[PDB]
């Protein structure tokens, strides 16, 4: 099957736009994500530390993740699609941390083939929600690590920008908990980043 690439910033604003005046998403929902552009790092960071369990976290973080979860019953893409992220080393592992990138900002040979053993082929769950791009925007052109997604259509995935606290990420939300495929890894043209190529589930 074949995933629609956006390739012109426009043709992808326009795009969204359409989807997300379609969505019907109600006030309390469209509050949680605003709040989640805001504060995206920390719930994140409270599901990945939690392994998604929520019972714990404060009432109005719990509401939260249950708007947004509830969210993507309104939200979903119409047609196979890419979405861009960019990572920093950690994404890989604490052991990528201070290894995969040298001093020249290019990336270590060794460390790269290192992750390709580690990742290449094998499934990744992962437990916060999944922030992306409909394009490989400028915001995360200095990130050492691009994955390009290949998400069906049909699948849970909203274009949440137009109400996002921050301009120009193009952004499109995956839902938590969701499990990627790493089809493809390998060194980009300039040596400067790892492109990994995986197939959302």
């Amino acid at each position: 099957n074949t995933y629609q690439e956006f390739t012109n910033i426009d043709q992808a604003k326009a795009w969204g736009n359409a989807q997300y005046k379609k969505y019907g998403l109600s006030k309390s929902e469209k509050e949680a994500i605003v709040s989640y552009t805001k504060s995206a790092s920390e719930i994140n960071g409270k599901l990945r530390q939690n392994k998604g369990v929520i019972n714990g976290f404060p009432s109005n973080l719990i509401k939260q993740v249950e708007l947004l979860d509830k969210s993507f019953n309104k939200m979903k893409t119409p047609e196979n699609i890419m979405l861009f992220r960019g990572d920093d080393p950690a994404y890989l592992g604490t052991e990528f941390q201070n290894t995969l990138l040298n001093s020249n900002g290019t990336i270590n040979k060794t460390a790269f083939e290192k992750a390709k053993a580690k990742f290449l082929n094998k499934d990744r769950l992962e437990y916060g929600y999944i922030s992306t791009s409909l394009m490989n925007v400028s915001q995360f052109a200095g990130r050492p690590i691009i994955t390009k997604f290949k998400v069906a259509k049909g699948s849970k995935a909203g274009y949440i920008d137009p109400i996002s606290a921050f301009a120009g990420q193009l952004e499109m939300l995956l839902p938590r908990h969701s499990t990627y495929h790493i089809d493809d890894m390998r060194l980009s043209s300039d040596g400067k980043q790892i492109i990994i190529t995986a197939t959302m589930m």
